[PDB]
């Protein structure tokens, strides 16, 4: 029955902060003026940062811990990608999906997410997976708030009844409309299947995260009809365009025009950094491309962008333990935003950007919303970022949901020394 | 008085193995077919993986934990780099060097590196730094094989009494001589400043090791000049070319034409990816090029390439804990070395071809050689990497010189569940 949270440090903030709980909300924020004594029903932040919880704004929960089966994805680039999804997709069961999901979601809990939008693939008359994960968003809830895209992989207008199955997806509750322009067939069915989506979310009250110009094709822009529809219906904070890497190949003058509708619009980006640098730059020789959208120019801009992790030991991503701190790590170091201050405000691409992509609603160290958070044992962004350290606490509700004791390294010299790697 | 490291699995074998030590070496390896039970004096490895010590082949102990000091490289290119050392290379103190490097040490001790080389500056008549390295490399040897490279970071021609400087360096022992022929104010300066790099090393007997084609130039060819002298001198096994990041933007012809040489040369390559992502591409808009040199060709070529840290918190790099496997990391998504193999050979790339690139004649699990290993929590070097395991424990001489005790995370569910991340 934790009553307080004491000695925290908040980003952008000086000095040490208490925060008082109340029937599972956060009642008053204090400052400090010194370190307070433990008690019980106290968690101690030990000096440690204290957010709200990370965000995973993408990820694909149906395909999850499948890479290799039955085959692997030699080339690795996005399109041999689907082809060997396509593959396991017709092996789907409803319960090997929700096994695996949520064997990634307990990974998600140890690493103090506690928002997932989950993309599922609705390119599949049985609807097998998108089944299953309406009944892992329902056991995760004490845990994860799900939201899950019906994202129809195959194109709506490239595969057989890809729009009827796609509101079908919807009216059996999907959250969030999806959509691949870049991967329909013409470039006039991309933008035709971008009304759809439109039209799709204003029916049912929907969110939209377009899985936009994954490609590295300059002349792939989807994005300026997601950002135009969004303004013309007014509806910005509820879109998202995912992953935009074609950006990082347009002419510059293009990408200014382009920038002034991005901001007017007021629709989100998710960069996908660990996944962009393995299947982006495929077809480089060399110099080879990195691939990510245009996020330092974003942040200048003010534009929401965010980290996603997006796969997780899948056909297009070999590795993962869904570890939002080091997608972020990999993210500063491709796009260079490694500037001290940078690299700090680096957690706002895993927390705050990432809940307004979600469009949340109680999100935030803030008197009135529930007290979730979390506590990383380092002093700033910066020091959690250089660490790569693990979520000391993660709190929901105002309950602890996961914990993870440091690991305890020491050398043997002269004498026993402890390593903590700080300075 | 350790014996025996049982139940310890090896890259490449099948099963269990069992490594006997004797008077500070192994004596024999033998395979088990089963779990054998632990006992003392017999240090469990608990099927985790047995590996030679983790190898830093390259990296600045004279500059590491100064980044900001006095000011921060802003540009986060080579160029303004060595202007910000050189306003710290003029605050330098003899025990400032040895703390800072010192500091950096201790981490590389906890992260199971028993051997690294370290770049020194010696364009600087009062050689501060080297003198310190030198102490440093004395008091370190219990736990660390530190080799010291006189670097001449503002050129051997380019810089006043540079050539004398280099050979007071050696003089003073300076296990390698370096060179940075790209930083010289002229190609004939660069290429005539390896002549006199061979002839100090053929000279003293020492190890050559030149930061070479450091930038984005398609016309820095060097690396063709250094392999070339050591072809012609039959020295190519002790010979480096560091970084040679101009690869990355060379033609395919004229690289094909070069790897002959490189194969025929012997001469080894380091590539870091952690400051090569960050320091590469700076001149570029989009698409940006990502700036590692040909690994993935250099490995299908047979030709020696192996990873390194370059800096640790400096004016090239804000950030690191000096852990390899976080470079590699880095590396093979960088590099595109995704396939599942690639990755699980990946550790090769931070200890045998490092090995091999320190001209090291005692290492390797084999009888015979000094009990040096490390064991890592893990089952392959995909699992290893994928995870970010710590250092289990560090055998040096057959005696224990570091430990971590894993970090144990929990979440609560309906009951509480330990997670470990594995599959
Ligand atoms: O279309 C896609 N499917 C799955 C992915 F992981 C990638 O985000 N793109
Ligand atoms: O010339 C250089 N000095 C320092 C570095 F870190 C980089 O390796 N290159
Ligand atoms: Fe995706
Ligand atoms: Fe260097």
């Amino acid at each position: 029955a934790l009553q307080t949270i004491i000695n925290a440090r908040l980003p952008g903030e000086e000095g040490l902060w208490q925060i008082h709980l109340q029937d599972g909300k956060i009642s008053a924020i204090d400052a400090q003026s010194g370190v307070m004594p433990i008690t019980e029903n106290s968690l101690d932040a030990e000096q440690g940062l204290v957010i709200p919880p990370f965000v995973e704004p993408h990820i694909h929960l149906d395909t999850t811990q499948t890479a290799g089966q039955p085959n692997w994805n030699q080339s690795g680039t996005l399109f041999e990608g689907i082809e060997r999804w396509a593959e396991r997709k017709a092996l789907l069961t409803h319960d090997d999906v929700k096994q695996r999901a949520w064997q990634t979601l307990k990974w998600q809990i140890a690493n103090g997410i506690q928002h997932v939008r989950t993309h599922v693939d609705v390119s599949d008359a049985t609807l097998t997976a998108l089944k299953a994960m309406l009944e892992v968003k329902q056991e995760v809830a004490p845990w994860i708030d799900l939201q899950i895209v019906a994202f129809p992989q195959e194109g709506i207008l490239s595969y057989p009844n890809g729009e009827a199955l796609l509101e079908e997806a919807l009216r059996l509750g999907a959250d969030v409309v999806g959509a691949i322009p870049h991967f329909e067939f013409t470039r006039e069915y991309g933008v035709e299947s971008l009304h759809k989506t439109f039209a799709l979310a204003q029916k049912y009250d929907r969110l939209i995260d377009v899985h936009c110009d994954e490609i590295d094709d300059e002349q792939s822009r989807f994005v300026e009809t997601v950002a135009a529809l969004a303004h013309h219906e007014g509806m910005g904070a509820r879109v998202t365009a995912s992953h935009t890497t074609a950006m990082h190949s347009y002419n510059g003058a293009y990408t200014s025009r382009l920038f002034r509708l991005l901001k007017m619009s007021g629709i989100n980006f998710v960069a996908n950094p660990l996944v962009n640098i393995h299947l982006q730059g495929r077809f480089d020789t060399y110099p080879k491309r990195r691939g990510i959208t245009r996020v330092k120019e974003m942040l200048e801009s003010g534009i929401n962008v965010c980290f996603g992790h997006d796969a997780v030991f899948d056909p297009w991503y070999p590795l993962g333990t869904a570890n939002m701190l080091q997608v972020l790590h990999m993210g500063l170091h491709v796009c260079q935003l490694m500037g001290y201050g940078q690299i700090n405000d680096g957690l706002n691409l895993i927390t705050h950007h990432s809940a307004r992509t979600l469009n949340l609603q109680d999100y935030g160290i803030a008197a009135g919303n529930s007290a979730n958070l979390i506590i990383l044992p380092a002093e700033n962004g910066f020091d959690a970022l250089r660490r790569q350290v693990p979520v000391r606490y993660s709190v929901r509700g105002g309950k602890v949901i996961a914990s993870t004791q440091p690991a305890q390294t020491t050398v043997y010299l002269e004498q026993p020394e402890a390593i903590d790697y700080k300075r």
